[PDB]
């Protein structure tokens, strides 16, 4: 019924009022202060005891017990610097700001889910912990809401993702690893005169051998190198994998290391440099697909769930999945003739029909994670 409920006139035009005012004033990493008022103002009307700031903009609501079993959902807050070249009533006010990866609608959908959860709050057999969480784009959000200890107590954590690549209404998701880790490097190359120079076109032409293609997805390996600046050279870039992460980390190192070594060169080469860590891959617990899978089938039918494919993208949630049982999941928005523009694009729109179906399937979700674990 909840899914009725999600689409209703009260909580539907609710939701695309809030919606389309976030998207109005879009606001970047560690700077959503009016975007978090709102979310903090909403939590207050509906109402909901909440925690803030965590992490300067965060917020985290509580519905339910207020005892353990504590399940998390999450929304993340931030807009891009990208200026908007969709014309329409509710285009950014914001010149060169704009809301191109559904961070509006990601928000939405987790007040509509709290909306419905609220209602239902006294049959909740547990707590769940709602998480706004500030500064996705750079990364850096979801490891300092972890570091602030967003996650303490917490037994899962679930994450939506709107997608121009997925059919509208459907949800997509996968058991294990799903979206590729992300690292950096950056070694100096010394001689022990042209050695060095010689090391490192060495270097970069040994390091692009690494990127690897092969038939399947989770197989892929990329090594970039975007930086090259003769008495020493640096040399920076990226990796990413879906599996084999560190192993690949240590493979760049290795290579860097044995050709210095072997043009009479030095190296020194950092994995993590200037405090930049590496993302981990993004894995779906197994667990949680199984009953994600279920919940959407229950709500959507049989056809609303696909199976995704293994996506080289940037996520940030991968810190929560990493440190609990974490589900990642994508709900389309994509029409019969491409319409909709990828993520990151200026013409990003989100289909607003879509919103209810994130709101119906974070609630259900949370409902049912609960319910299985009093079972």
């Amino acid at each position: 019924k909840l899914l009725e409920f999600a689409k209703s006139p009260e909580v539907f035009d609710w939701m695309v009022k809030i919606r389309r005012k976030i998207h109005e004033n879009p606001e970047l990493g560690y700077e959503e202060l009016e975007t978090s008022k709102l979310i903090r103002s909403e939590l207050e009307l509906i109402g909901i005891k909440y925690r803030y700031p965590v992490a300067i903009t965060g917020v985290i609501g509580y519905i339910g017990t207020g005892e353990p079993p504590f399940v998390a959902l999450r929304a993340d807050m931030d807009a891009l610097p990208i200026q908007e070249g969709v014309e329409w009533e509710h285009k950014s006010k914001i010149a060169g700001k704009m809301h191109a990866c559904g961070h509006d609608g990601h928000v939405t959908m987790l007040l509509g889910a709290a909306k419905i959860l609220h209602e239902h709050r006294h049959h909740l057999q547990g707590t769940v912990v709602l998480i706004f969480q500030p500064a996705e784009e750079g990364l850096s959000g979801a490891k300092k809401m972890r570091e602030e200890g967003a996650l303490k107590n917490v037994e899962a954590i679930f994450g939506i993702h709107l997608s121009a690549r997925i059919p509208f209404g459907k949800a997509a998701s996968r058991a294990g690893s799903f979206l590729a880790g992300a690292g950096v490097f950056e070694a100096v190359i010394t001689g022990k005169t042209i050695d060095p120079v010689v090391a490192a076109s060495s270097i970069v032409l040994s390091l692009q051998q690494l990127v690897s293609r092969e038939t399947d997805p989770l197989d892929s390996k990329v090594v970039t190198v975007s930086k090259v600046n003769p008495d020493s050279i640096t040399i920076g870039g990226t990796l990413r994998a879906f599996t084999g992460f560190t192993q690949l980390q240590q493979r760049v190192k290795e290579v860097i290391t044995k050709q210095a070594a072997v043009h009479r060169c030095n190296a020194s080469v950092n994995l993590t440099p200037n405090g930049r860590e590496p993302m981990p891959p993004t894995v779906n617990n197994k667990d949680l697909y199984k009953q994600f899978k279920k919940v959407v089938r229950d709500l959507l039918g049989q056809e609303a769930f696909v199976e995704a494919a293994p996506v080289m993208g940037s996520e940030d949630f991968s810190y929560f999945a990493e440190t609990i049982p974490g589900h990642f999941s994508l709900l389309g928005m994509q029409d019969e003739t491409n319409g909709y523009a990828s993520s990151h694009s200026p013409l990003y729109r989100i289909n607003e029909d879509v919103l209810p179906y994130g709101a119906a399937i974070h609630a259900s979700m949370a409902v049912q994670y609960l319910k299985e674990k009093a079972s």
